[PDB]
């Protein structure tokens, strides 16, 4: 056996698996081979940077994953050394961990991997009928579907929750329940269990709060049994909390901007309380602005710890979150100055007036129609901008020294306004009126012409279009974007909900199957789903 | 018959025709089936915003 740090654990009885020779794996199983030996060197750990083979570490794992299943029932079977259906690996991976590892969401992967699973399971029920593989957590606390749902695989995530099996003894293994079919139309039962109510990862939260690396974050919520749970969500209760939430919001905002356009003028602030009506309503708006302004805060500060997002991922997601709490920064910065006695909290008050009513775009989302502007308005900014300032900002800089360095005595003789002035220009607003006597008029003219032909013909129409090819790329994808945000915002109502209660489930917590493997009866909230289909 | 308000009117007859049973449907109407009743279930009639089969 392999004894060096990159094949660390590697033995015959892999060789023999991986080399699909039932003879071999035989013989050495009948003399003893390790049958739960742990190959964890470099070369088979899970990673991404460095080329390997990730198995699972097991034989059974190995003999799962490369589509054996004769070995599987040899090794599970055998008298000579049984194997473990539920051995784990070094990161808590079980053969359905590994499982889910090695999908790649095509149809003959879909149809090994979907194939493999069945069978192993069935295979579980009739060695093991008190075992439930499908409950064991790997070491970072997901069981197979929330690792099938954090990892984007489509294609085992529909296979499990749309699962069936018409035969006794592993009957209660299904998920979807046929309870009727009349001609286009049929009456299912989904099972619905570590959907919505897991109390540790649930498959929505999983989806909802993926890193937008995931291959098929949208996708997903088209699957059946989650997309009709999102829509009854909706409907039933979600909605009505959705609107009351922006409205007041709206009030809010109504609220500060009256209290701001009246500020007192007077110098030296704080400003003490006349006995008169209008200083009563004012400071009342004030109250409200700042209680507002904490409240953001506080909800800031609780996202951000509750999600710890990374610094690569921190805009990428959460650029809704971010700007709320720039907003309530500023409010607060501005209550600061505000009773340290300075004028400067105008400053700070006015750049959250005018946040406050931009971020008023955030209840767009969640509309099919609407919320396609707050997304193309998030990713232009993000990625165009962002990477255009430094082309930018070298044009501007190098022609602005140039001609602060040629002129001398003038309005161009000085950093700021000179890049002004050619910013000015860039967007089309200067005016070329060269009508001054100062020497080297001609190289000024030539640098100046360079500069608009470089900048406002070529430089922004190239920015112009790369925002209209951004924008023509998800003027197609609005119907999913739509429903990703529809299952946030399901989500972070779920989670406050300011009522004590918890009434998150759909339908009654019924008998499902009524026979286990032991003489009990599974009551599992299932939830009814008709469906149509005109196929035929 | 179904006497429930989603499944009004349907019968023994709408399911031989349903699950494509000619020899049951010839039974059916010799035994004296009603192959005029109205099936007017909200499961039948025309609808947008439910499923059903009209
Ligand atoms: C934190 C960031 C990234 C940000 C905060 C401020 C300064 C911001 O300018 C930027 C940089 C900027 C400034 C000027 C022009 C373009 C970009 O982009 C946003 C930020 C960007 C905007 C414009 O973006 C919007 O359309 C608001 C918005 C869009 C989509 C949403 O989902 C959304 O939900 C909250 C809000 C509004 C400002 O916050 C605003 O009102 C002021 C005064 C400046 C805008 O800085
Ligand atoms: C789209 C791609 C193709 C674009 C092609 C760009 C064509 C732009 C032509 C603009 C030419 C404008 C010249 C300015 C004239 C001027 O303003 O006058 C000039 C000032 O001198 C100069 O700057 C030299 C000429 C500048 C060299 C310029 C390439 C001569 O002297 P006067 O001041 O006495 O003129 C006495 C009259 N008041
Ligand atoms: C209207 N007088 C000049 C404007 O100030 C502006 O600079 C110009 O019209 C735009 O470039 C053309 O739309």
């Amino acid at each position: 056996s392999y004894t060096d740090s990159y094949y660390k654990g590697q033995t015959a009885l892999h060789i023999a698996i991986e080399r699909r020779n039932m003879t071999l794996v035989t013989l050495l199983v009948e003399n003893g081979a390790d049958v739960q030996a742990a190959a964890n060197g470099d070369f088979f750990k899970k990673t991404k940077g460095r080329p390997g083979f990730y198995f699972g570490e097991l034989p059974l794992s190995l003999a799962a994953c490369t589509n054996q299943l004769a070995i599987v029932k040899f090794l599970l079977q055998n008298s000579w050394q049984p194997a473990d259906i539920s051995a784990r690996d070094s990161v808590g991976n079980t053969v359905l961990h590994a499982l889910v590892e090695v999908a790649d969401n095509t149809v003959d992967n879909t149809k090994f991997v979907t194939s493999m699973y069945n069978e192993i399971l069935i295979l579980g029920a009739k060695l093991h009928p008190t075992l439930k593989l499908e409950e064991i957590t790997n070491r970072k606390g997901l069981t197979p579907l929330a690792l099938a749902a954090s990892s984007g695989k489509i294609g085992v995530l529909a296979y499990i929750l749309q699962r069936e099996i018409h035969e006794p003894e592993c009957r209660h293994l299904s998920r979807k329940f046929t309870e009727w079919a009349y001609g286009p139309v049929h009456s299912s039962l989904y099972d619905l269990s570590c959907i919505d109510t897991c109390e540790k990862n649930s498959v929505l939260e999983v989806i909802a709060y993926s890193s937008s690396e995931t291959p098929n974050r949208h996708d997903m919520l088209l699957v059946e049994p989650l997309n009709r749970l999102l829509q009854d969500k909706w409907d039933r209760f979600v909605k009505r909390i959705f609107y009351f939430n922006f409205f007041v919001y709206c009030l809010y905002m109504i609220i500060f901007t009256a209290a701001a356009y009246y500020r007192p003028v007077e110098g030296l602030p704080p400003y003490k309380l006349k006995n008169t009506v209008g200083d009563y309503f004012r400071v009342t708006g004030e109250i409200l602005s700042v209680s507002g302004g904490v409240y953001f805060f506080f909800r800031g500060i609780q996202y951000f710890l509750q999600r710890r997002p990374s610094l690569k991922s921190l805009f990428v997601d959460s650029y809704s979150e971010i700007l709320f709490f720039v907003q309530s920064l500023f409010m607060l910065v501005s209550v600061v100055l505000y009773f340290s006695q300075r004028k400067e909290y105008v400053a700070s008050m006015v750049f959250s007036l005018a946040m406050g009513w931009t971020n008023m775009l955030y209840y767009t989302r969640g509309f099919q129609q609407m919320g396609i502007y707050a997304v193309m308005i998030e990713k232009m900014i993000l990625r165009d901008l962002c990477r255009f300032m430094f082309v930018y900002l070298v044009f501007l800089f190098g022609f602005s020294t140039a001609v602060v360095t040629l002129i001398e005595d003038g309005k161009y003789n000085s950093l700021y306004s000179t890049c002004l002035e050619l910013f000015k220009f860039t967007i089309g607003m200067g005016d070329l009126e060269f009508t001054e006597n100062y020497d080297f008029k001609a190289v000024f003219i030539i640098l100046l012409l360079a500069y608009v032909i470089l900048t406002y013909i070529l430089l922004l129409n190239m920015l112009i279009a790369l925002m209209g090819e951004t924008v023509n790329k998800i003027a197609q994808e609005s119907k999913n974007i739509w429903k990703l945000q529809r299952a946030i915002t399901i989500l972070d109502t779920e989670k406050s909900f300011l009522k004590c209660m918890r009434k998150a489930f759909r339908s009654g917590k019924l008998l499902q199957v009524g026979f286990t493997p032991d003489g009990k009866d599974d009551y599992r909230w299932c939830f009814r789903v008709d469906e149509v289909n005109w196929t035929t």
